[PDB]
């Protein structure tokens, strides 16, 4: 259940950053808890946050072999109790 | 490895199918034998097969809720041995 599609969720964005899936996006509607969002975002290199209208946009960094930058985009709402509801995972390549 | 990678391509389709996921883009370089590739289609209502300069397009169509309709995007190549590398998927929604 919703349990493993996050498990997927995960390892989508992993093998993003393995480059073994080149570049994506996923349109969603899940709610994640604070472990299972973080988990999701792995170490960046650097994070950036914007805010409008109540939704939020997170955009993170990560370095690969030069000058090839792995670029992470986290569409998502704030929820009580440490929760975020994911609305789109979009996996991007940068310079 | 590459035999969960595959698995776990299948399954994306299938939480597309359930609307689970939304709507995703996925672009890869992998290579699927025949049982994968079918396996990854599922049983659509409809297909359409399209072909410029070696590579495929092909367009499936599922009926969901009306007038919900799921169409599914494979790019690939066709490979010797009954194989298929696979450029991109694509989930979308139409009417």
């Amino acid at each position: 259940d919703t349990h493993e599609f996050h498990k997927l969720l995960i390892k989508v964005v992993d093998l993003f950053l393995e480059d073994r899936i080149k570049e994506f996006e996923l349109k969603l509607n899940t709610t994640l808890d604070e472990l299972e969002f973080e988990e999701l975002i792995g170490k960046p290199d650097s994070s950036n946050s914007a805010e409008n209208n109540g939704i939020f946009i997170d955009e993170y960094s990560y370095d690969a072999s030069e000058n090839a930058i792995k670029k992470l985009f986290v569409e998502y709402v704030r929820q009580p109790e440490f929760k975020y509801t994911v609305l789109s995972i979009k996996g991007v390549n940068d310079w």
